[PDB]
């Protein structure tokens, strides 16, 4: 008996480029159970286009999922993960490490 919290891990898969599209990776690891919301956010607004990955097994039983958007990020932007799920239920608003 022991819930897996989800591991965030939300950093930029192109380099963080004013005025050029950039693609999120929201890879989100260990969520038990399999029942998550990440509802990922843009600038505030929500991202009507969640491309998801597998529900993969890492080590039979850790779900290493990819929630990825293709935003554009222009320079005073603040894009941002939503990491809703039964651990921790309150709206977890990852801060996209864009300085990496």
């Amino acid at each position: 008996m022991i819930q897996r919290t989800p591991k965030i891990q939300v950093y930029s898969r192109h380099p963080a480029e004013n005025g050029k599209s950039n693609f999120l990776n929201c890879y989100v690891s260990g969520f038990h159970p399999s029942d998550i919301e990440v509802d990922l956010l843009k600038n505030g607004e929500r991202i009507e286009k969640v491309e998801h990955s597998d529900l993969s097994f890492s080590k039979d039983g850790s779900f290493y999922l990819l929630y990825y958007t293709e935003f554009t990020p222009t320079e005073k932007d603040e894009y941002a993960c939503r990491v809703n799920h039964v651990t921790l239920s309150q709206p977890k608003i990852v801060k996209w490490d864009r300085d990496m």
